[PDB]
């Protein structure tokens, strides 16, 4: 692909949790071949956020995964026009979040017009009261449903106390070019990671490193 080896990445990302308006901007770097990203967030508007950063970190591009020669890449293959995911995030307590990126590629920088909407979050609950810790590794299921790409994850939110919060995802990922040839059956292992952030997350260092395989045995 003519995607670069080292990419720079922009993002902004307008969203509404609970009732509460927020525009966070990003700019990082990657490699999309190694499956590994870092981007640096700033709140512009909204903050400091009353409610858990990490609900929004995965809408934070599955160009960065490391995909075998014998899977077919369907994210590498959609540029240079690009694509676009819509994702739902639907969380045990009854919390439940849509987001959108529109992907595109503008020389060596990706672009991400991300809208994130969340609400139905119990006003007691961890989401709401800032009791998250990070996401857990997760292996996100590769498959066709009706003709369109989707991934399934069982996601869990490690909180304080010992105490783990489910969440499911279902992303749809949809090539802009007609035609581009959609892969096999396959996994995707993510790890996503706060680096680092300040006291009220108004800044964070975000990093996720993904790696895709058939299933066993095949690693
Ligand atoms: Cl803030
Ligand atoms: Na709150």
């Amino acid at each position: 692909s003519a995607i670069k080896p080292d990419m720079r990445i922009k993002l902004r990302m307008e969203g509404n949790v609970n009732g509460h308006h927020f525009v966070i901007d990003g700019d990082g770097t990657g490699k999309p071949y190694e499956g590994k990203q870092t981007m640096d967030l700033e709140v512009k508007e909204g903050g400091p956020l009353p409610f858990a950063f990490d609900i929004l970190t995965t809408a934070f591009n599955r160009v960065f995964v490391k995909y075998p020669d014998n899977i077919q890449d369907y994210f590498k293959q959609s540029f240079p026009k690009g694509y676009s995911w819509e994702r739902s995030l639907t969380f045990e307590d009854g919390g439940i979040c849509n987001a959108r990126n529109d992907i595109t590629m503008e020389g060596d920088t990706f672009y991400n017009k991300v809208r994130f909407y969340g609400t139905n979050f119990p006003a007691n609950g961890p989401v709401m009261q800032k009791k998250t810790l990070k996401w857990e590794p997760s292996t996100e299921k590769m498959y066709v449903r009706d003709g369109v790409l989707t991934g399934d994850i069982e996601m869990a939110l490690l909180l304080e106390g010992n105490a783990h919060y489910r969440c499911d995802f279902r992303t749809t990922y949809k090539a802009k070019e007609k035609g581009v040839k959609l892969p096999g059956a396959h996994f995707v292992d993510h790890a996503i990671e706060i680096l680092s952030h300040d006291k009220d997350y108004n800044k964070v260092k975000l990093y996720e490193h993904a790696v895709a395989h058939s299933g066993l045995p095949d690693n």
